């Protein structure tokens, strides 16, 4: 298991992005509320 990444940080599994931020189609960690 990997750790996890913070705020605009790849998110290529398994890796993956702490919340509340989620993991989008750019693979990158970017919160909910961000407006994408």
């Amino acid at each position: 298991d990997f750790p996890l990444s913070k705020e605009y940080e790849s998110c290529v599994r398994p890796r993956k992005c702490k919340p509340p931020l989620k993991c989008n189609k750019a693979q990158i960690c970017v919160d909910p509320n961000k407006g994408w």
